[PDB]
Formats: C-alpha cells, structure tokens, sequence
RNA sequence: UGUGACCGUUAGCGCAUAGUACAGUAAUGGAAGUGCAUAAACCAAAUUAAAGGCUUAAAUUAAAAAUAAAAUGGCUGGUGCAAUGGCACAAAAAAUAAGAAAGUUUAAA
C-alpha cells in the first residue's frame, strides 16, 4: 500500500545508543561552546528537546 | 621583541602558579586543581495484550499554516571547541679577555 503507511522507526539497542547519537551530542556541545546560550541555534535545540520530553508522557 | 607541518589541563615547565598543601628530626622528596555540554562501567524501576452487520444519487475547498516516541532517573567527567599557560631557537642588548706591575699605547674632524 505504500512506504508512508508501512514505515516504522527501529528501536536502538541500549548498548548501541552512545554510537547512534554521537554526532548530535557533539553538535550541541559545539554550538554552546562557540555561540553561547543566547543564540538562535541554541534556542532551536531547546525547542526540539521540549518536544521529546512531552512525548514521554503517554 | 620575532618565527613554528611545537603542546592544548593524564598534553606542554613540578606549577593555566606552587616549590604551596602534605611526608620526614634533618638534608631532601613533592601533588591535585580551567570554562561549557543526554559518553562508559556502575545501582533501582520497567514481563504479558483483548474487540465481528445503520437503510447510501448531487458534499467541501480567499490563500496559506496546523495531528506520528530514534533518547528513564541518577552518579561520574571522557570526548569535542577555545586560550590571560608552557616548549625550541633566532634578532638586539648585556656579560667576558688582556703584555706590563706604584709609569706613558687606541685620539676621527
Ligand atoms: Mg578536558
Ligand atoms: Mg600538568
């Protein structure tokens, strides 16, 4: 019936999570170290984190 | 002062100040310690999955926007980025030598 209908996100094994998110963690450190917390890039990251936390409540 | 296919907090000086704290009767020996951010070991919590019958022929839409889990809570301080700290010599300056012994030299207009 199509990709959109049957698409699913795989679950990362607990032991492999430090490798799946290595790049994202580095970027956040890169932004805060160079641009600071009062930056447009920093605000975007925080907004994305709010979305993740809100979805934990199910 | 100048330069670097020299280092970037387990590195580079022992020291991003400290020959301090501390050990020793003494001579002496001699640390740890920058700023920011979901790394690892590590301890607690999280098992499972069910559903069986409204009668169908003239809607809506300025425009645009707006429905979906990659990630538990902690303790710890690795990695990534930056330098009011170090390393090596170079340039300039400084230091340095006289034969004689109570004696004369070396001064550019
Ligand atoms: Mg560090
Ligand atoms: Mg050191």
């Amino acid at each position: 019936e199509g990709y959109v209908l049957h698409e699913k996100k795989p679950v990362v094994p607990r032991a492999l999570r430090s490798f799946a998110f290595k790049s994202q963690d580095e970027h956040k450190s890169f932004v805060l170290a160079r641009l600071g917390i009062f930056s447009e890039e920093a605000k975007k990251i925080h907004l994305n984190e709010l979305r993740t936390f809100a979805k934990r409540d199910r």
